[PDB]
DNA sequence: CCAGAACACCCTGTTCTG
DNA sequence: CCAGAACAGGGTGTTCTG
């Protein structure tokens, strides 16, 4: 019953090594397996929140990659221990 | 030959009273009538250029009405 | 030439499947 | 539980029509 680390939306479970809702789980997942060269219209700090996180992709991505999300999560906790 | 004075882009001929390319004009239009309540993520000071016009429609908007856009200016 | 409508695509987020 | 794929919708921008 947590919110996403990226977005604060309803979580959905642990994602590529974090805990998000769905929503970000899929945009992390595009923006890593295609470019993300995104551009921040502000000042590269946007409030990512629930009706905010589709405006600003790049800081996003970047809240995304700061939380710790990364595609071999999964298969590194099961690396342990 | 021209520069649309909301986003930048290469303007298209005077819409609702300015000199905008095609994608502000129906931006514009649709602002005003589904009156969508918008809401900046920065400081309501975004850049508005050809490629993060999309980003904030919020700032867009206002950019638009401070450029002087009005949908009854014919 | 311009307003408005239609079309066509992208991006997104929810649901399905492995 | 959680990855990846499929599917459905909204916003945007170009083209079409009045
Ligand atoms: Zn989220
Ligand atoms: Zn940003
Ligand atoms: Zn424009
Ligand atoms: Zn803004």
């Amino acid at each position: 019953s947590h919110m996403c680390l990226v977005c604060s939306d309803e979580a959905s479970g642990c994602h590529y090594g974090v805990l998000t809702c769905g929503s970000c789980k899929v945009f992390f997942k595009r923006a890593v397996e295609g470019q993300h060269n995104y551009l921040c219209a502000g000042r590269n700090d946007c409030i990512i929140d629930k009706i905010r996180r589709k405006n600003c992709p790049a800081c996003r991505y970047r809240k995304c990659l700061q939380a710790g999300m990364n595609l071999e999560a999964r298969k590194t906790k099961k690396k342990i221990k």
